[PDB]
């Protein structure tokens, strides 16, 4: 009867919600970048995922109508916030919509499962490769140059997420640059050899 | 019009499906235990999750109508296999059903996110504690003695999943037994101090 695509101006640094917040809205990334993290008892930040354009945020909060995690813009971002009730209401009416919602949640499970394997079996070189490959192909997927993209998150955040040093991360980028596999200019990454990167990415060797 | 709860006798050791298999059916655990794993390029097993009674299996396969992972019974198990089409068809008709399906997938994301934090921030003592606590409360949740439960998976599989040695795992159980926090008899675990375990579980300290 009346669809609305009201978009919202989320500046860098600010939270979509907090860990404990009641699930009012799910948030759809129309543009920009969100990170999801949690704070440990000891008080440290641990990032559990990164969200890009197209991605929906808060799936982990449905079960208990409560956000178990923080979200935060890593840059200026545009969001469409949906009251869950409305969503489920509309996806009950619309097949190819929920079929997509299922598909999107499905994909977040697949991802975390991959992230679990990564943290289990993969070495530092493999993790960064797997990370850059993933980023790269979600861009290419969404519609971007599969070879040039910008790292929106810090190198710190990448290390946090992959369980690696900022030192380590920058050394690795040097290696990838030295091999011509990759071109790095500040936050911009150019892939010159997707093959080689994919190899490195999907290894998991001792 | 016609609901069917046809159940299936899955013996220990056999696969529900393989990595690459086309999503014909989702599988609902009426009884028993399933593990989901993947095989690395190098050929090793890495478990990404454990499924119990109540849990649905194959959510990670919806996005691409393809199973990205293996499943396998860890013991004799009873399953209800659902053609995805039917599921989505019925959940389009039935609100509180999909509302549950969303809830169940939501919960698998939350879990893996936790599993990600675990593998990132938690030490060996914390991981096992977090693992036993989780198991414990899913039992209590489903309806079981929140204090006595059986480890259906091997100690090997637990180590695989938590990135710990079988040696390490058995030493830890000794510690937990020594402190009276826990009672261990073969595969049977008795929780004597949920508090202490929960503490250990939800720590994530250096
Ligand atoms: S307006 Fe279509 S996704 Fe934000
Ligand atoms: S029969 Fe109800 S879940 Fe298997």
């Amino acid at each position: 009867d009346e669809i609305i695509e009201r978009k919202k101006p989320i500046q860098k640094g600010q939270e979509l919600f907090k860990a404990g917040d009641e699930l009012k809205c799910l948030y759809a990334i129309r543009s920009g970048t969100i990170k999801s993290y949690t704070i440990t008892e000891q008080g440290d930040e641990q990032i559990t995922a990164f969200h890009l354009a197209g991605d929906l945020v808060g799936f982990d909060a449905i079960t208990e109508a409560q956000h178990p995690s923080f979200a935060q813009a890593l840059e200026t971002s545009m969001v469409c916030e949906i009251p869950y009730e409305i969503l489920d209401d509309l996806s009950g009416k619309m097949p190819k919509l929920r079929q997509q919602i299922m598909r999107l949640m499905s994909n977040e499970i697949k991802g975390d499962q991959e992230m679990i394997l990564l943290l289990s079996k993969k070495n530092a070189e493999e993790r960064l490769a797997a990370f850059l490959y993933n980023l790269s192909t979600r861009f290419h997927q969404r519609g971007f140059s599969p070879r040039e993209f910008r790292l929106t998150m810090t190198r710190g955040d990448i290390g946090n997420y992959l369980g690696l040093t900022v030192e380590t991360i920058s050394r690795l980028l040097g290696r990838f640059q030295k091999t011509e596999m990759l071109t790095v200019k500040g936050k911009y990454i150019t892939i010159n050899d997707h093959d080689a990167l994919a190899e490195l990415a999907g290894s998991a060797k001792e």
